[PDB]
């Protein structure tokens, strides 16, 4: 099980390389983590950088191994609220490229806006 520092310290190392790749903005980082998704191709680049990074997301496809892998790694206050989100949102990669991660993202924000903790 993971503690939650190390889970934003993860989180803040694949920002670090994901943004630069993408040129995704601060503002627009933070308009996704509040709810406004704009949906240029950045955003959605970042967006996929960050779930292939954490091999959620790969060929543009939701991985469902990796999800049951992951689960017993998270701490127990979003185990339950990442399980209701995922099955919420297991259909939502839908799209091309970038897209699929993207719209993912958008899906498990707002199943649980409160309990969201990707970079």
């Amino acid at each position: 099980m993971l503690t939650e520092a190390q889970m934003a310290s993860t989180a803040n190392l694949m920002r670090k390389m994901c943004q630069p790749k993408t040129k995704v903005t601060d503002e627009q980082i933070n308009n996704f983590h509040k709810g406004v998704f704009d949906d240029d191709k950045k955003m959605m680049c970042y967006m996929n950088c960050i779930l292939e990074t954490m091999k959620i997301i790969k060929n543009g496809k939701l991985d469902m191994s990796a999800v049951e892998q992951q689960m017993p790694t998270l701490p127990k206050k979003y185990q339950e609220s990442t399980k209701k989100s995922i099955e919420e949102c297991k259909s939502a990669d839908t799209g091309d490229k970038c897209e699929p991660a993207y719209n993912f993202a958008k899906c498990l924000y707002l199943s649980n806006p409160e309990m969201y903790f990707l970079p």
